[PDB]
């Protein structure tokens, strides 16, 4: 029959006990005039049994193909997010469940709920205490979000980061939390929200989460977490979470591997507390057994190895850190990666991580004995003649090498057999390098060299007095105090 009509709700319980019964719940979506009613009594009414009853009834039909169509060109869904501003409570359950359904399966509700502001309704219901209603809700977020940065920016606006941060420490429901972290992965490649999720506490607050038995919220975790240290800030209570980090180094899924090594990569760069921690929970062993594990998967390799470059510099237990490679017999791995089939970004990071462990006086003898200096030479020369003729600039391979040869070349033996290659005459040209970085550390080598009355002859032949005349008077004053004092031992 008909419609309602006026000051009568019976109507309402009315439609609702038909919409449980499939047969007339065809008829009633089948029906493009009531429901419109239907959706009309629900927004105006303010009755408490009669809205909740109405929302139910849509929530029935939502279930249905048509019953979204129905639902979706009778202008529900600007009515059913107005409804998430209603009071206590299920009615919220209602409507949630109602425009996620529609999100889910019936096309153009995205937009739609976008426009009607439910994205800024939604992210205010994230204070909500019911773990269902919010998996729900965080669900939507995530539809609504993913592959939209429009969406992404308004959630930003209304505090989404916080309210998702709050959860992920509060909360113990699996689905909740999974389906919440999915909603901070999204956001997290996004370069507005990223440094907002970090503010919040994001990273610690996820890093609760990485030994939860379901691994699809552990993992979750991880790529967030990745995407977030990549270039947070310095924060605080960071202990636990690289404590973790650490530990997960050891798991025996790849992919749990490649993120903790990328995460320990990223949070370690630049902070020597956060090195100081890695180091005093096993990171050098843990991360020189993970190398060593990973063969030549360079997924794992180069951050890995970036991570080591990290720790093994300038932090109060760098010295400790040169020395842990090698007692842990990561020496020879090391240098093998300067070989193919190594790509240049892990070429790059382990030039760097040669250049640190040089640092330590007991690294120089088996760093020689593993045929580091020649390979080292062999990028140089290749990578210098390249800049003669994006990705990884070989500036950088030229400045590296010759800067990890700086350092090596501190040992007697070494420089032999540095100067044994014919790499004089290579430095020498360096010197006219347009980069100071550069200059600064061919003169550096050449000043190691130089100690040496043999090779202070040949740097002298090589015509290297005139390049470092001129490097006097650059503006650049390590360059300048290298190159004086290679004049000196001339």
């Amino acid at each position: 029959n008909d419609e309602d009509q006026v000051v009568v709700n019976k109507a309402a319980v009315m439609v609702h006990q038909l919409s449980k019964k499939e047969a007339s719940r065809h008829a009633i979506m089948r029906s493009p005039q009531m429901v419109s009613a239907i959706v009309r009594t629900m927004q105006n009414t303010n009755d408490v049994e009669t809205a909740r009853c109405t929302a139910g009834t849509l929530h029935n039909l939502s279930h249905h193909r048509e019953g979204l169509l129905a639902i979706f060109k009778s202008g529900g869904i600007p009515a059913l997010v107005k409804m998430l501003g209603s009071p206590v409570d299920s009615v919220l359950f209602y409507a949630i469940t109602t425009l996620h359904n529609l999100l889910l399966h019936q096309e153009g509700a995205k937009m739609a709920v976008r426009l009607a502001g439910g994205l800024q309704k939604m992210v205010a219901l994230l204070n909500k205490t019911n773990v269902k209603f919010l998996a729900i809700t965080t669900d939507c977020l995530q539809i609504l979000a993913y592959g939209n940065q429009e969406s992404k920016l308004i959630i930003l606006a209304s505090g989404g980061p916080q309210a998702l941060v709050n959860i992920m420490r509060t909360y113990t429901y699996e689905k909740l939390l999974w389906t919440t972290s999915r909603v901070l992965k999204v956001l997290s490649v996004c370069s507005s929200n990223k440094p907002a999720i970090v503010e919040a506490g994001g990273m610690q607050a996820l890093g609760l989460h990485l030994t939860d038995p379901s691994q699809r919220l552990v993992q979750n975790c991880l790529w967030t977490l990745r995407n977030l240290s990549d270039a947070a800030t310095k924060q605080e209570g960071m202990e636990g979470l690289l404590g973790t980090l650490v530990q997960l180094l050891g798991s025996d899924d790849i992919n749990v591997v490649t993120c903790a090594a990328g995460i320990l990569s990223n949070l370690t760069c630049n902070n020597y507390k956060n090195k100081m921690m890695v180091c005093q929970v096993g990171g050098i062993e843990a991360l020189v057994r993970t190398v060593l594990r990973a063969g030549d998967r360079e997924d794992i390799t180069e951050p890995a190895i970036c991570a080591l470059r990290h720790l093994t510099s300038r932090h109060q237990e760098a010295e400790m850190a040169q020395n842990a490679v090698r007692l842990h017999y990561g020496l020879p791995v090391v240098v093998k990666l300067l070989h193919p089939p190594s790509h240049w970004p892990l070429i790059k990071a382990t030039v760097g991580l040669i250049r640190n462990l040089a640092l330590c006086p007991a690294n120089h003898a088996p760093l020689r004995e593993q045929g580091a200096i020649p390979r080292l030479v062999q990028l140089l020369v290749r990578a210098h003649q390249d800049t003669q003729r994006e990705g990884v600039r070989m500036e950088e391979i030229v400045e590296g090498c010759t800067g990890a040869l700086h350092i090596l070349a501190r040992d007697v033996h070494n420089r032999i057999v540095i100067r044994g290659l014919n790499t004089i005459p290579l430095f020498v040209q360096l010197l006219y390098s347009p980069i100071e970085n550069i200059q600064r550390v061919a003169a550096g080598v050449l000043c190691e060299l130089a100690q040496d009355k043999e090779a202070a002859e040949a740097i002298e032949a090589e015509g290297a007095t005139a390049p470092l005349t001129e490097l006097l008077h650059s503006r650049n004053e390590g360059v300048a105090t290298y190159a004086a004092a290679v004049l000196f031992r001339m």
